[PDB]
C-alpha cells in the first residue's frame, strides 16, 4: 500500500486502510480471519451474476485454454458478442473499451469532433479522467465541460444558444430522479437539438434487458458495468456519424478471449431480463425488512431505490459512521455512502441471512438517535455522494446555490 | 460476421483486401483458422502473448481466479501485494500503479507529470496510445495540447530543451533497432542538461530483453511496462518518482481489483522476473532470423532482418517486395505483424523453430527470381523505421534534409 501511488476505491476500515478479502463466492466474501461477510457492492455493481459465477468462469477458463480465440486476431465471439450489443442496446455502430472511464472519453471527444462545437454539458460520474475535473459548477473548465448537477434550470440556460453545445452527457439516477426530471429534460435537449450521450455504465442493464429509461432518446450509450460480471470490458454505440472518430481507436487487447468469454457469456443471461428480476425481488424483500426493522427502533435511517440499486439515507454523518460500525461489526459490507447493488447470488437464503444481519444493526442502533430527524438536507447529501449531483427536489436558484456550497 | 456493425479499427492482421484474419483456436505458437490450417504466431497479440497462447500455469490461475479463489473484485486481497512488490522490485522506483491499457498509462501519467511541473510542453517520440492526445497535424511544433512530436530527432529535441522551465517531460518509446547506444547518449544527456524529467514508454520494450528496462543508457523518472506483463491479459504498470505521480492519487477504476487480471499478471511477472522466457526466446528466435538471412541469401532475396530473436524486423527493398513477402508468408502460414516488429513468445521452442525454418524454405522459393536485382537503400530503412518505431531511424543527416526526409514520409 506504501507502494501504491494511485488511491482505489474499495471498501476500508474506520482508519481508513484496505479491507481484505481472500476469496469469495456468490454473495459471500472470506476475510482473512474466515469470517464470511455478504457484499452488497459488488465491485462497484459490476459482479451481477455473482462472484465466482461458474458458467461465466467455464467460459473463461476455457478461453484462457487457447480454445475460444486468440488476443492475435479476430474471432467468431467478437462477430455474436457485438450482434448481441446492438440487439439490446441499439444504434447503427458499437464499440468496445477496456474500462468506462476510457469509453465515455473516446465517445465525448468524438461526438465533439463530429459536431464541430466546443461545449460539452455534463451530469454525472463519467470516470476517472482529468477532462472532467472543475473548480466549480455551472461555468466551463478548460476542456469545455459544463457540470451541471442534473439542474434543469442550469442546463436550461446553457441550452438557450444551442450551437456552441456539441452534447449533452448524462449518467441516469433513478433513485432520485423521476418521470417528471426525464421528460423535461428530454423535452430541453430535443428543443436545442443537441445529441445526448447517455451514460449507462452503471445503470445500463441494471433494471432490464436494455437501457435504462425510453424516456431518454439517446444519439450515444455506454454500458460496462452489468456486462461482463466484473471482467474489464465496456461498451457503446449509436449514431454512425457521430462516432466516426472511433475509427481511430485501437488497443493491444481488443481482442483478449477471457474478456469476450465473460462478456458474451454474461450478456446472454442479461439479455434474458431474469437475473435483474431475481434482484429486484431480493433487494426489495431486503428493503422493505429493512425500512420496517429501523422504523420500529426509531433509527433515523431511511432507504431510497430499489432491489437492483438503493441506498441509506442516514440522518447525519454520525448517524452513518455508527450504521456503518454497526453493519460491518455484522458482516454487511455496504458501498459506503454510496448505492447497494445486489448481484443474482442474492438469493432468499441469503436475504434471510442478511436481514437477520440488520436486525442485529437495528439493534446496536436503538435508543442512540431516537432524537434525530430525516432533513433535506440528509437526502441531498445522500443522493450526492450516489448520484453525484442534484436530487431533483424542489427549489430556487437560492437554495440550489446554498446546497452546493455545503456539498462541493 | 460483424464488420460493419464496428465503428473502431482494431489493429489485426489482414488478408490483401483488408479484410480481418479469422482464428478460432490457439496453442502456444500455432494457431487454428476456420479449416484448421496451422499457422505459426510471430505477432502474439502486437508482442503481449510473450509465454504462449493458452499457457497452462497462467490457465490455471485464472481459471481458479474466476471462480474467487484467491479474491474479488470488490477488495483488496494478498495477490495485490504480491504483485506490487514485483514490479517494485524488477522495474524500480518510489511508487508503482496499474491500469487496463498502455494508452490509460500513457495518457494518465503524462498528464500527472506535467501537473507536477507546472510546466505545458512535452516532447514526445514513438506511439503511447489512441488517446487523441497525442493527435498532431504537423511534427515539430506544439499540437492542441502542449505536445510536440521529435520523431526521435535530437536536433529538434535540443531546440527544444534549451527552454527548461518551459517542458515538462520527455515521453519515448525506446527502440533498440534503429536507434543505436550513440543515441541514447545524447538523448540522456540533453534531458539530464535541460533537468527534465524521462517518461519510458517500455510498454512494448520493458521486460522484452530481460528482467527489467530496456536499457541502461536511459534514467527514467518514471517507466510504463504492459505488453511483457500478463500474457495478452488487460494490465498495464507504471511508476517511478512518487512527487512526478502524486496526482495519481485520483485514480482509481471499477475493475481495479478483477481477479484474472492479477493472476495473469502475478503468475506471468514470476516468470518474467527470472529472465528465462526472454533467454529462451531470444535463442530461438536468433535461429531463425539465422536461417531466413541465410535463405533469403541463397535466394537472392532483397529483404534484410534487423533486432534479434525477441523483436526483429523485416525490412524489404520496397513495398512490392513486402507485399509479395507477405502474401509469400501467409500461403506459408507464417503469421507476421505486417510492417511492423515480430516477436515470438517462449512457445517458439525448438521444434517450432525447425517448422518456420521450412515454411521460410518455402516462402524463398516462391520469391527467388521475382526481385533479385533490387536492393535495400536508404529510403527502404527510413520507411521501415517510420512503421515499427513511428519516428526517424538514426542515420546522419542536416537539419535541412530532416524536413524534406519528414515531407515524404508524412
Ligand atoms: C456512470 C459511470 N460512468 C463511468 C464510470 C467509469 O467507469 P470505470 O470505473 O470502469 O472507469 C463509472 C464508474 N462507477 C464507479 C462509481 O462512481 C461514482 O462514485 C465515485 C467513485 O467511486 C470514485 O472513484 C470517484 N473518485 C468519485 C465518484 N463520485 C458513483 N457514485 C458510484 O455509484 C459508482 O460505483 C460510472 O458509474
Ligand atoms: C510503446 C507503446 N506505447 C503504448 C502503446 C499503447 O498500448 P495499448 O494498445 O495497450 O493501449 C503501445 C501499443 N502497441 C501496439 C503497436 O503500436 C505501434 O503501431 C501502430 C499501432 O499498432 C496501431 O494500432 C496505431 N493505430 C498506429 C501505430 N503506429 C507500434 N509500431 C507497434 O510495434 C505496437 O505493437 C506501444 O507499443
Amino acid at each position: 500500500g506504501k507502494l501504491l501511488a494511485q488511491e482505489p476505491t474499495c471498501p476500508r476500515d474506520a482508519d481508513g486502510r484496505p479491507r481484505v478479502f481472500v476469496e469469495g463466492s456468490g454473495a459471500y466474501l472470506t476475510d482473512p480471519d474466515g469470517r464470511r461477510w455478504i457484499d452488497f457492492d459488488n465491485a462497484r455493481g459490476s459482479v451481477v451474476l455473482g462472484h465466482g459465477d461458474e458458467e461465466v468462469a467455464e467460459a473463461i477458463a476455457r478461453a484462457a485454454r487457447g480454445r475460444s480465440g486468440v488476443g492475435t486476431a479476430w474471432s467468431p465471439v467478437l462477430d455474436s458478442l457485438l450482434g448481441q450489443l446492438q440487439e439490446v442496446c441499439g444504434g447503427d455502430v458499437v464499440g468496445l473499451y477496456r474500462t468506462g472511464t476510457a469509453a465515455l472519453r473516446s465517445v465525448t471527444c468524438a461526438v465533439r469532433d463530429a459536431r464541430d462545437r466546443s461545449i460539452v454539458l455534463s451530469s454525472g460520474y463519467h470516470g476517472y479522467d482529468p477532462m472532467w475535473h472543475c473548480d466549480e459548477p455551472f461555468t466551463p473548465n478548460q476542456h469545455g465541460i459544463v457540470e451541471f448537477l442534473f439542474d434543469l434550470d442550469v442546463l436550461a440556460e446553457w441550452l438557450s444558444r444551442p450551437e456552441q453545445v456539441a452534447a449533452v452527457v448524462i449518467s441516469p439516477d433513478h433513485m432520485h430522479l423521476g418521470e417528471r426530471w426525464y421528460t423535461e429534460f428530454t423535452r430541453l435537449t430535443k428543443e436545442a437539438d443537441v445529441p445526448v450521450i447517455a451514460d449507462e455504465v452503471k445503470v445500463g442493464l441494471r433494471y432490464r434487458a436494455g437501457l435504462s429509461t425510453p424516456l431518454l432518446d439517446p444519439a450515444v450509450w455506454i454500458v460496462a458495468k452489468c456486462l461482463a460480471n466484473g471482467s474489464p470490458v465496456a461498451a457503446v454505440g449509436g449514431d454512425a456519424h457521430l462516432l466516426a472518430a472511433l475509427e481511430d481507436v485501437s488497443f493491444t487487447s481488443y481482442f483478449e478471449p477471457t474478456a469476450m468469454a465473460a462478456a458474451t457469456t454474461t450478456l446472454r443471461r442479461m439479455a434474458t431480463g431474469e437475473p435483474q428480476q431475481a434482484i429486484r425481488a431480493a433487494g426489495d424483500r431486503f428493503i422493505a425488512h429493512t425500512r420496517a426493522a429501523f422504523a420500529n427502533a426509531g433509527v433515523p435511517i431511511d432507504l431510497a431505490g430499489n432491489g437492483n440499486l438503493f441506498q441509506f439515507v442516514c440522518a447525519d454523518d454520525e448517524v452513518a459512521d455508527a450504521f456503518h460500525a454497526a453493519a460491518a461489526a455484522e458482516g454487511l459490507l455496504f458501498f459506503e455512502g454510496d448505492n447497494q447493488t445486489p448481484s443474482a447470488a442474492f438469493t432468499d437464503e441469503v436475504v434471510e441471512d442478511a436481514c437477520g444481519r440488520i436486525d442485529r444493526v437495528s439493534a446496536a442502533l436503538t435508543g442512540r438517535f431516537t432524537d434525530r430527524e430525516l432533513t433535506e438536507e440528509s437526502w441531498y447529501a445522500s443522493a450526492w455522494g450516489a448520484m453525484d449531483g442534484l436530487a431533483d427536489r424542489p427549489r430556487t436558484r437560492e437554495e440550489t446555490t446554498a446546497i452546493v456550497e455545503r456539498l462541493w
